[PDB]
């Protein structure tokens, strides 16, 4: 039998399928190493894993607030830049402990069979608008969307008014059917068991490709960066750096954006992409101006406090 030579932790579902097609399988073919994708990535699981000393993840995909909390707790190995060679990825994305490989939007989407006319962020947070709502599982993304739904202009979000954001969620808590992960949200859209959600653009667009009659907008959307990183104690840290080097190249980056509606950080992947793909990405001006970019520094400074309040809030008000 063959034990995985490289275990990569991600978010499952259609996004993990897209990473498998663009990154994992092409790396496995090129290196002759078995690449196995798994789920569960996040600060809590990376922290528990690294501190136990029983590290089974070689590479993680970390969204920027999770990446910040992981760097803060010293849970990651410094990236080997003598191995990771992608000068096409701008300097800001090439950090000490991680390489930003993707830009993704989180958007308001609605079931066209319930809302043929669409829904605005203010309507999502209006109790008079009836529909089964799904929010994200953590406070990240959720709070920014609530504030923009309450009239905070996207450019004015930070520092977040956490008390206000929670009162805004509270207005519609009785119609929220879950605080969920991405794969669970796409499943609810496809089954037609939700009416309005806030989810990654790629998840929404893949649900539509699968036949879900939904639409979405960039109003009140939040953009963020995803990083590749290596947990401290990774059994195959050198293999992990070679995978990261491979994955951040223009061709694998272009393939990812071709399969799912998330953007590359490799500026050279834009040279390889058809111009029409640009209009569905978070950086496209028409899209960017209607929402905001997640402020990783604010989350770095406030995540622990916000997380304790969010966990208390969700434990008290969850009803499904
Ligand atoms: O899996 C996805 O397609 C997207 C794309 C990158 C990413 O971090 N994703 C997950 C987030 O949209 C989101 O589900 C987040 O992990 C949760 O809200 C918990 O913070």
């Amino acid at each position: 039998h063959m034990m995985a030579d490289l275990v990569i932790s991600s978010y499952g579902g259609s996004f993990q399928d897209a990473q498998t097609k663009a990154y994992f399988d092409p790396y496995a073919k090129a290196s002759g190493v078995k690449v196995t994708g798994t789920t569960g990535t996040g600060y809590a699981k990376v922290k528990a894993m690294v501190e136990s000393g029983n590290v089974t993840w070689d590479v993680i995909s970390a969204e920027s607030p999770a990446f910040a909390s992981e760097v803060k707790d010293g849970l990651l190995e410094p990236i080997d830049y003598s191995v990771v060679k992608a000068d096409n990825v701008p300097e800001n994305f090439r950090t000490k402990y991680g390489v930003g490989y993707m830009v993704f939007g989180t958007n308001l989407a609605w079931n066209k069979d319930k809302f043929p006319n669409g829904v605005t962020p203010a309507q999502f947070f209006d109790p008079n608008v009836k529909g089964r709502r799904v929010l994200p599982s953590d406070a990240t993304y959720s709070l920014e969307f609530a504030l923009m739904g309450d009239g905070v202009k996207p450019a004015d979000l930070y520092p977040l008014d956490v008390k206000r954001a929670l009162k805004v969620i509270d207005r519609v808590k009785d119609q929220v059917i879950g605080y969920k992960g991405a794969s669970d949200i796409q499943a609810l859209m496809q089954q037609g068991e939700a009416d309005i959600v806030y989810a990654g653009t790629g998840r929404i667009k893949n649900a539509i490709k699968a036949g879900a009659n939904w639409s979405y907008s960039w109003e009140g959307a939040l953009a963020d960066t995803e990083y590749w990183a290596v947990p401290k104690g990774a059994p195959h840290a050198a293999e992990a750096m070679k995978f990261i080097n491979f994955a951040v190249q223009a061709e694998p980056q272009a393939e990812l954006t071709r399969v799912i509606a998330y953007g590359p950080t490799n500026v050279d992947a834009l040279r390889l992409l058809d111009p029409a793909v640009a209009k569905d990405l978070p950086s496209y001006p028409a899209n960017a101006k209607l929402g905001a970019v997640l402020n990783s520094k604010w989350w770095n400074d406030n995540y622990d406090a916000v997380k304790a309040e969010w966990t208390t809030y969700i434990m008290q008000h969850h009803h499904h």
